[PDB]
């Protein structure tokens, strides 16, 4: 639990001991004392009556002897009376998380009013208990220990190869603390299992065990938890979700003595064995699962999935109060929680297990249908990808042909591998999507039929057609918009994310029916076979990817037709038509320029930029201004370099951010060409300075997107917003930054 835990020997044998507090006797595991004869009898109700015993045992060495019990347990549970010499301590680990930052992170993050919010704050030193204060910190389920050893036909003890050594300091500290704790035991074994590293996002390593022979030994006769897309469909959509990280749960479970073998694995020669539920075993998610379920059953509105739990309500007294509830089952039970990753009281919930962020009110989640915008090939090769990709379209829509002709009329022309895009070509493929995009060449989803998916998968997004088996129309297509981390996985693993991604839209279309999935991978039998080394993926989305072969309801077939993609350029994306709320945001920053007639002769010119750090939380207030001489340049320039300056001081507040803007020019170009400009290296602008002005708002941007950028006129505006306010102000600062000469 959470004192440190003792080492001792009984008889021969090392074994672990729990100091206690219960006025309880010592507890023994019932195997040591079979053979030892019994003082006297007596009845324990929490009346089960019992043999009591007087042995002699190990702690820390040195001997003690007692009046002990029978425990089913793995562990001795030794009464504090029993030691007058030693002290009960706390648990010391390696390295102690920063607890403080993630809770500071989560009380931010908040949807919650001030008030229960301050109740949260308040919990957050309730239970601190259940909360992972340690790296490699693990709980204890006090459960009926597992048995995982069957099958009666044992696995064939697979080589250990040698591994990176750059990983072993990083890893060394884990083994390390989960022997401490007793997770890990010292057990020559007569399986042995394979290890590898793999790269974790803060440059240490963790490492994976490679138990497919195991797996293939032992069979699924337990009642899986609902699968991703059984979850998806029945969780509750209200205003406050909530996600808590269980930190890897499954070693919380404990498995039998004699299953300590099955696990066992080969680190620098000397080979241990696992006393808990090891992750990439077989039945280890579904146990685990199996039991949260279980211990959450009387919660109204909760959902499980790995070691994930999302939970949501309406009311934001009843969230907190059932939180609560939940906050004392899992301390109870022996769990804990990880705060780093957790997210408390939030009107969108960055993951609920899967991929996908949850936003609103309705049971079921619901993503955008249209496809987005592929930008302009640079190449030949990327030309004759979406060409070959286009291909299939030429049998249902009627306005093709023509479409299609100024694009090969660009094939042969400058049939010198690298082609031209003039500007009107890039709207005559955005006229080619509107055209799939219109609800002439859309079919409807028809009962009787089954229900068809198209999957494809370029680098930069996942491809996605819905038909009717017959039909010649798609009912409707679906674009991938690959997170930051899905964009490094390989291709392959592209391809069966899209297909996850696919299926949870699929699962309302199909509506009581069948699936059918093309893709163009020969088999589902071969790609379980792709080599380690090769998945760029986290086994949990390998074993996410694979829970749907169990279905009866999905099959998987190879499309020959299907193009090759390794070539489309990247989708063009935009946060642009989601414009919001004025106020809601927690950071907004007016920007202006002006520029007026120079009184040197040689500069010609004389600009200057403005800035205003606003926040419009209880009321408008000002945090701070900036009016900055610019030199000579163009009053289109001041205002350009205002929203740098004010999108690079926004990189430093963790949330969202407005960006106002006088020039159409700037809010439009950063909202329909930048994207474009892009994937294009600002070629043929503009000298220098005018290409190293652009950029820096496009990186800005990449690192942190949860930042929005606004327009406005403003000429002789008396009041005409509340809005308007900010951009007087600013407009003051850029033309005082003018007037000012150095
Ligand atoms: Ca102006």
């Amino acid at each position: 639990q959470l004192l440190q835990p003792l080492p001792a020997e009984i008889k021969g044998t090392k074994l672990l001991a729990h100091w206690a507090s219960g006025a309880t006797i010592t507890c023994i595991p019932e195997s040591f004392l079979e053979d030892e004869q019994p003082i006297k009898k007596t009845l324990i109700k929490t009346e089960k009556q019992q043999n009591v015993y007087y042995v002699t045992f190990k702690v820390k060495g040195r001997k003690v002897e007692a009046e002990v019990i029978a425990s089913p347990y793995e562990y001795i549970l030794l009464s504090p009376t029993d030691v007058p010499w030693l002290t009960q301590q706390p648990l010391q680990l390696t390295i102690l998380v920063p607890l403080q930052e993630y809770q500071e992170k989560i009380l931010s993050k908040t949807a919650l009013p001030e008030d229960q919010k301050q109740q949260l704050k308040t919990l957050f030193v309730k239970y601190d208990n259940l909360w992972q204060h340690w790296e490699n910190q693990v709980g204890h389920r006090k459960i009926r220990p597992h048995n995982i050893a069957t099958g009666d036909y044992p696995p064939r003890p697979q080589k250990q190869y040698p591994i990176n050594p750059k990983a072993k300091p990083s890893i060394q500290i884990v083994i390390d603390d989960l022997l401490k704790q007793g997770v890990l035991t010292p057990q020559n074994s007569t399986m042995n299992t394979p290890v590898y590293p793999v790269p974790k996002p803060d440059g240490r390593w963790r490492m994976v065990l490679d138990y497919r022979e195991v797996n293939k030994t032992i069979p699924l006769t337990a009642a899986q938890n609902q699968h991703s897309a059984g979850i998806l469909a029945t969780i509750v959509r209200q205003k406050y979700k909530t996600t808590l990280d269980l930190a890897n749960g499954f070693w919380a479970h404990p498995i039998t003595p004699e299953s300590y073998w099955l696990t066992a694995f080969t680190w620098q020669g000397k080979q241990y064995s696992w006393t808990r539920l090891p992750q990439g075993f077989l039945n280890s998610p579904a146990l685990f699962t199996a039991d949260v379920v279980d211990l959450l059953k009387e919660i109204p509105n909760v959902q499980v999935y790995v070691d994930d739990i999302y939970l949501s309500h309406d009311d934001p007294k009843e969230h907190v109060q059932q939180l609560e509830k939940v906050f004392q089952i899992l301390l109870q039970a022996g769990y804990v929680v990880s705060l780093k990753k957790s997210e408390i009281g939030q009107k969108t919930v960055e993951f609920l297990g899967f991929n996908i962020t949850k936003e609103g009110r309705g049971l079921t989640d619901t993503f955008k249908t249209k496809l987005l915008n592929i930008t302009p090939p640079k190449d030949l090769k990327q030309l004759q990808s979406i060409l070959g990709l286009l291909n299939f379209a030429r049998n249902f829509i009627p306005n093709f042909a023509e479409l299609v002709q100024p694009l090969y009329n660009l094939i042969a022309s400058a049939k010198g591998k690298y082609i031209e895009w003039s500007e009107e070509n890039t709207k005559q493929l955005n006229m080619v999507i509107e055209a799939l995009n219109t609800a002439s060449n859309l079919e409807e989803r028809l009962p009787e039929q089954r229900l068809v998916i198209k999957v494809n998968t370029s680098p930069s997004a996942g491809y996605v057609r819905y038909y009717n088996e017959t039909g010649k129309k798609p009912i409707m297509y679906l674009n991938y918009v690959f997170s930051k981390a899905e964009l490094k996985f390989s291709m392959l693993e592209k391809l069966l994310t899209t297909m996850d991604k696919a299926l949870i839209k699929a699962m309302d279309l199909a509506m009581g029916q069948e699936i059918l999935v093309y893709s163009p991978i020969v088999s589902m039998t071969k790609i379980q076979k792709t080599p380690l080394p090769e998945r760029k993926a986290l086994p949990i989305r390998w074993i996410t990817w694979m829970t749907y072969l169990e279905d009866p309801r999905i099959q998987f077939h190879y499309d020959k037709t299907l193009p090759e993609l390794k070539h489309i350029p990247d989708v063009y994306t935009s946060s642009q038509k989601p414009v919001k709320h004025p106020s809601q945001y927690e950071g907004v920053f007016y920007t202006d320029g002006s520029a007026i007639k120079s009184p040197d002769p040689t500069k010609s010119n004389n600009a200057g930029m403005g800035i205003v750090h606003a926040t419009y939380k209880p009321e408008y207030q000002v945090l701070n201004q900036w009016s900055i001489p610019l030199g000579n340049h163009t009053a289109q320039m001041a205002e350009i370099a205002a929203v740098e300056f004010a999108c690079k001081k926004a990189l430093k507040i963790p949330g969202p951010v407005l960006v106002i803007t006088d020039s159409f020019y700037v809010a439009e170009s950063a909202n329909k060409e930048l994207p474009y400009w892009k994937s294009n290296g600002f070629v043929n602008n503009k000298p220098l300075k005018h290409i190293s002005k652009w950029k820096s708002i496009a990186e800005c941007l990449s690192m942190k997107p949860d930042i929005t950028i606004q327009h406005e006129k403003g000429h002789q505006p008396t009041n005409t917003s509340i809005h308007t306010e900010g951009n007087a102000l600013a407009d003051k600062l850029a033309t005082q930054g003018s007037y000012v000469v150095n």
